[PDB]
């Protein structure tokens, strides 16, 4: 009968997902825990409310900024 009371729940956790990485980002700095985790929520996120854009925008860049940390990573490696 509910798929509403959940259903929005998930745009709900999509926030929810989305802050708490993102937050954690505002938190922790960033390293290696970050990635898998802001990309969990995030496409976690994503699976939760499908439609609910930005996470698209950070989720995508989100990796691709994981993408470009190890490419920094890699500016410690290529560096040295």
């Amino acid at each position: 009968e509910d798929q509403q009371h959940k259903q929005e729940l998930h745009k709900l956790m999509a926030r929810c997902f989305l802050k708490l990485g993102e937050w954690q980002l505002n938190l922790q700095g960033i390293n290696e825990s970050t990635i898998p985790k802001v990309l969990q929520y995030y496409s976690a996120a994503t699976e939760h409310d499908r439609s609910w854009y930005k996470a698209w925008h950070a989720w995508a860049v989100m990796n691709f900024e994981a993408v470009l940390h190890y490419k920094h990573q890699n500016q410690a490696r290529d560096e040295k």
